[PDB]
């Protein structure tokens, strides 16, 4: 019986932990009936002589240990993605290095699925940045990744969102890029709540009309496109899109609010998964993907539905700070020994939010080690003078 006093409404109240941790169990992806990636976070080095809001310092050992944890659970790894703070703390040089190390770890394992974010993030949006400049940016990163034997997740581009004079520029850019990739790609449609500089991507401010342009690209280069990850957090928009998708082009859900419903699917289809939440609830997701693969849909929901409130909390407005809840949860689970983040983002959620995160994590069976989680929460409260 573990109990802790936690902040609610300016005051402090008893919370008794009541969750049964879902036990960590090693698993092979073949036990699943879905293709599931976790977009994995980065562990900062808390001893480096960096300026924390200006430039990052990474703990490689701790960062790579977390990729192995994901591979162990059968989950794939989506590297240097939005969850690894790409474009918002993690520059291209550090992203390229993380990609390089992770690929090398992967080849060291029989069971390591991994795909690497390739984009434009080394290029500043500019009033005279050209389409050619943008193609050069994409191919530069794409070639860098392919040289390390990586499959690509094709990221949305900040410079293109600012240079594009309509839908036709997206068509041309993705036409050259996709005809020049060497292997099937997963296209990433990242919404503005995650990246405000990706405003009106595909050439329209309206998501329903931007969808049209996006669908057109996938039709045009279907063989070169393994899938699309949508991160708009609009569940109706995903369902409508996954039904219009070409033969052999997968729908990877990016919807951390609605993943359980979407992964299980409807009477028309399901979607696969490429989720930042799968990082934070890795053990549970694994256990549930196994149940789903065993046609045991009841246990799938029993395991996953309790995480859903935790997830909605972690990704709540302002949503771009979800990474804080993810790394805080890693810290509670002892996957790292500190709560220091690239960009100094440990501080982007209130204490009240971190305490609520702890309760929802408890009730979702997402605290692997409740006693350790509780001690760590206590150290965090003490630091805040509680």
């Amino acid at each position: 019986l573990v109990s802790i006093d936690l902040p609610i409404e300016g005051r402090l109240a008893r919370y008794d932990l009541t969750g049964r941790p879902v036990p960590f169990n090693s698993r092979d992806a073949k036990a699943f009936s879905r293709v599931a990636f976790a977009a994995a976070h980065v562990v900062a080095d808390p001893l480096a002589d960096n300026d924390p809001w200006l430039a990052p310092a990474i703990d490689w050992e701790r960062t790579l240990a977390f990729r192995h944890r994901l591979w162990d659970l059968g989950l794939g790894v989506a590297e240097s993605m939005d969850t690894a703070q790409r474009g918002m703390g993690l520059g291209w040089p550090e992203a390229r290095e993380l990609i390089r190390r992770s690929l090398a770890e992967a080849r060291g394992r029989p069971d390591a699925l991994i795909a690497c974010g390739a984009g434009t993030d080394h290029l500043a949006p500019g009033p005279d940045v050209s389409i050619d400049d943008i193609l050069a940016a994409y191919e530069s990163q794409i070639e860098a990744i392919e040289a390390e034997g990586g499959r690509i997740i094709l990221m949305a581009s900040r410079a293109l969102a600012a240079a594009a004079k309509g839908p036709e520029d997206y068509i041309r850019v993705y036409d050259r890029v996709l005809s020049q990739v060497k292997e099937p790609v997963i296209i990433h449609w990242l919404g503005e709540m995650f990246d405000p500089a990706l405003e009106g991507y595909w050439g329209n401010a309206d998501h329903m009309a931007a969808m049209k342009t996006c669908l057109d690209v996938l039709e045009a280069h279907a063989a070169k496109v393994d899938g699309i990850k949508i991160s708009l957090l609009s569940k109706e928009k995903e369902i409508v899109m996954r039904r219009q998708l070409p033969k052999g082009v997968r729908m990877y859900t990016g919807d951390d609010f609605n993943y359980a419903e979407l992964i299980a699917g409807d009477e028309e289809g399901h979607s696969d998964a490429l989720l930042g939440i799968f990082d934070a609830i890795a053990p549970v997701a694994s256990a549930a993907l196994e149940a789903l693969g065993s046609g045991r849909n009841g246990e799938f929901f029993e395991l996953l539905e309790p995480t859903v409130p935790l997830s909605r909390h972690i990704f709540k407005a302002p949503t771009r700070f979800y990474k804080t809840g993810v790394v805080f949860l890693a810290y509670l689970n002892g996957l790292q020994d500190h709560f220091v983040m690239i960009g100094g983002q440990q501080s982007a959620r209130s204490l009240v939010h971190l305490a609520e995160l702890f309760r929802l994590a408890d009730k979702a069976g997402a605290l692997a080690d409740p006693e350790l989680a509780t001690a760590r929460m206590r150290r965090v409260l003490a630091m805040h003078g509680v």
